[PDB]
């Protein structure tokens, strides 16, 4: 009866033709089945994420592929812990006020300029994503938008007023791209790889430090008028009270270890999962420290995501053991030949940078990071690259809302206009295919 | 500064005190100081329930005892995504509405009676509490308890209405030990020996099927005057709405193959964890029947319950790598071949049945299934016995407050005495050792 109703059943069907009528054998039909069942259902969403997710496991249990607790030990991966740690930590600054006092201290070095606050807010989203979410960090941050704009509330001057919003929008989602922690997509890449949280570093971080300015830039040079205007400080000042001098040295303390991952840990014996031990560490020392309680945790972490990796987790190995990722990679064994690397590093980006606007941004990773990271080990070539690429592509979501939250967070502010964002967001998704294919080549020796 | 700052900060003393002068194989002192330190957190809760689960798996890899991706894989257990299916379902029909029209239309069928009125608030609040939890059936029902006393509302008539407080609180407890979803204990038991929904139903939903009267009764024949006071059925009905069918439509047809699990499996191919694929498939329905949203089912789910669980299977399998399992059942040796089987059952349950009030009906289960489980397997005895024995004796909470939740529920109140509850437990108590040593002895040949 209900528009996602009627998915679900014609993805059913869609399911059946593909399983009766595909001519191969049985072991690919079942790969490729499931494969585009799953791709619809996360591409049309009218399942929730997580639900979609618990239906891999399921699906690959009753038709044989895997044993049940041997499907389910994906949901128990390394990584998943270590993203559960990164909400421990967003809790607990969240919890103690720390975000909150972050941006003060900051917007209060703007001594009254609407000039030097806009590009204040945006630099506090992007840093603040870097750690709690991109979802969460619009929600936190739109009020402390619309309350800046309140002094030269003229909306007549609504350039002044959409840029702004939309510039926290898009510095939420570029400052996700930091961090292994920020969003899903990061983290599916390095579970799908295994990566190490200064190993995505090394490509995200500079790659934000590029994407941020040219994003805003962009936004500036069509109608900014923000070189006018003046400052409405009317609030409660801050101070560093009980352990949140503790907390941000936990905090401090804990990406200390992350970055310099490396070397402590060779010099301590090489445990196996460094990054999400530390992780682990985290949790437990804002425990002791009486900082955060449990509670806390449990509300802000997103049990529904870490359900999701082990999903995707789930899928890849689906896709590995029916052996549809080489039925695919023959497939496109003529096709890529026919292509360089070049070709191939700026097909993939702008598939995908293009994908993600129809998509959330992890839905998206959700799914294409499974088969174009299995079917890139069928080619003998390491999945580090188009999987670092499609998470930071996925995260490039500009134009229309629905792309990701964030959009339609500063959009339901009834004031930013579906035609302007959705050209704006043209421009900059072009911007970021050129960006992110020179980045590639270059982080290729 | 704080008092569980300073029991955590002696449990830290402890260990290192034992860890460096026992005289035992090293394995042994680092799997007994490592008993020993989680056991004290557990039982003192200094440290959040769930936080010390996690404590267990970052041990036992800087110890070198496991790999952290090995050990990390404990949290995935079949047993956790069945009582992850078992929040779901009650999810779904609160938000439904479904628990509210079962109480209307069975405490309606009470025509008037405070006779016939209690009786019916113990009948409901056991039964739900067979598929949501202790804790929250307490705190769900208080209200409604309390709304049926006040027509005799005179507190100077206590003994009617402490009578009715306490024996909501108790029938939490009993109620959970229905099924393998009710009370953590149960799901700890179930996944430490690897039971099925309906294995555990036939210890558990007997024993519950005679240990609420036994409570009640006791009760009642003290200081009960119910046997008068009259009815004020105050409220807008309810009526079948919504999908309330469809929630009781896949919440009994998911309940009808947990019972039927055994034969549906066999004549299915064996199927690994069938319970545990009903659970999920549960998720499913509710989902593609539209019945509850998963922001719905995240906010129901106990998430650090489910953490809890793997703390508890990692730590007994610290228990077998270190040999601290045999090393146990060595020093017992002679204590327990001295000893007959009913000498052992009878003195575990009372060591629990009188444990547990002391400490959360799960803390205590998460210690002791571990440690009595793996020390039995060395004895060459089947753990089965212990472990149900324990989980149930270990929902045995009577007396006081802090005992389980549910106590401290009715208790804040305000209005029943510490003497009086720490008094019919006392009694209740000794009943129940009886009951179990009888029923755990019958269970054996
Ligand atoms: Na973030
Ligand atoms: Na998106
Ligand atoms: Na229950
Ligand atoms: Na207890």
């Amino acid at each position: 009866l209900h528009r996602n109703s009627l998915i679900v059943l014609a993805d059913v069907a869609l399911f059946l033709a593909l399983y009766h009528f595909l001519p191969f054998e049985h072991n690919v039909v079942l790969g490729i089945s499931m494969l585009a069942f799953i791709a619809v259902l996360w591409l049309t969403e009218a399942l929730h994420v997580t639900v979609t997710a618990i239906l891999v496991p399921v699906m690959a249990v009753f038709f044989g592929i895997f044993e049940t607790q041997a499907a389910l030990n994906n949901f128990a991966n390394s990584i998943i812990f270590l993203f559960l740690g990164g909400f421990a930590l967003a809790a607990a600054m969240h919890h103690q006020g720390l975000d909150k006092v972050i941006a003060d201290k900051v917007l209060a070095m703007a001594q009254g300029k609407m000039s030097v606050a806009v590009f204040m807010l945006f630099g506090v989203t992007a840093l603040l994503s870097m750690w709690i979410s991109n979802t969460a960090t619009a929600a936190m941050m739109l009020p402390l938008v619309l309350g800046v704009l309140s002094k030269v509330d003229a909306d007549k001057q609504r350039s002044t007023y959409v840029f702004v919003l939309l510039g926290v929008a898009y510095s939420a989602s570029i400052g996700g791209i930091a961090t292994l922690v920020g969003s899903p997509p990061n983290a599916i890449a390095a579970a799908e790889v295994g990566l190490s949280f200064t190993d995505w570093m090394k490509f995200g971080l500079p790659t934000a430090m590029m994407m941020l300015p040219m994003a805003i830039a962009i936004l500036y040079f069509l109608l900014k008028p923000t070189l006018n205007g003046m400052f409405e400080l009317d609030r409660a000042p801050v101070n560093w009270d009980k352990g949140k001098v503790v907390t941000l040295g936990i905090f401090g303390l804990t990406v200390f270890l992350w970055i310099f991952s490396s070397p402590i840990n060779a010099a301590l014996g090489g445990f196996k999962s460094f990054d999400t031990l530390v992780a682990l560490g985290a949790i437990l020392m804002l425990s002791f420290a009486r900082v955060v309680h449990w509670k806390e945790i449990q509300k802000t972490a997103d049990w529904g995501v870490l359900l999701l990796f082990g999903g995707g987790l789930c899928l890849s190995n689906v896709l590995k053991q029916t052996g549809t990722s080489v039925f695919l990679a023959n497939a496109l064994s003529d096709m890529v030949s026919h292509m360089g690397i070049f070709v191939v590093i700026l097909v993939v980006a702008t598939f995908v940078v293009f994908l993600t606007e129809f998509a959330s941004n992890t839905a998206s990773a959700a799914l294409l990071i499974p088969v174009f990271a299995t079917v890139a080990e069928a080619f003998g070539m390491s999945p580090v690259l188009l999987s670092v690429l499609i998470a930071v592509a996925a995260s490039c979501a500009f134009m229309l809302p629905v792309a990701t939250p964030p959009n339609a967070i500063v959009f339901a502010s009834g004031h930013i206009k579906q035609s302007e964002m959705m050209r704006v967001g043209l421009y900059l998704n072009i911007a970021c295919i050129g960006l992110l294919t020179a980045i590639a080549m270059l982080f290729w020796q």
